[PDB]
């Protein structure tokens, strides 16, 4: 199950955001701790129950930035998903990553990672002006 496979299974009051879902706009609910869960581990990123994969984030993120604040945000927002019901957890997972210092470069981890399984990049493609340029046309495809 791909990205593209989660976001086609949206309920309509959420396909029809699409492209805030897809900037990383956080939208509350149900239906979003539902598909950030789909779409996080699409991409691998946390475990069935929705905890976030610590290894699976911290080489990545300090290959695109070197920051050793990527260890203690990983860390403070595994510390928080472990804490809510499974039903949630992936999404605060996302949620924290986002709202902290290490937002910008999971975005761009989670841009890369998105690409490589589409076969649209590489697999040691890095965060580029090409990238950059590959994926907003990439967006601009499915109207965002
Ligand atoms: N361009 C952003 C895109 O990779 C994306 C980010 C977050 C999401 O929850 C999503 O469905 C898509």
């Amino acid at each position: 199950e791909t990205v593209q496979d989660c976001e086609n299974k949206l309920p309509p009051s959420l396909k029809s955001r699409l492209c805030e879902i897809r900037r990383y706009e956080i939208i509350e609910g149900p239906e979003m701790d539902k598909h950030i869960h789909c779409v996080m581990r699409a991409l691998d990123f946390v475990y069935e129950d929705g905890r976030g994969d610590y290894h699976k984030l911290y080489d990545p993120l300090n290959i695109i930035e070197l920051d050793k604040r990527h260890d203690v945000n990983l860390e403070k927002c595994i510390g928080e998903c472990v804490q809510v019901p499974t039903s949630e957890r992936a999404h605060v997972f996302y949620k924290c990553l986002l709202k902290s210092t290490t937002g910008r470069t999971f975005k761009k981890v989670f841009d890369l990672m998105e690409l490589k399984k589409a076969g649209k990049v590489p697999q040691h493609q890095r965060y580029t002006a090409e990238f950059v340029q590959i994926m907003k046309d990439y967006d601009k495809a499915l109207n965002c």
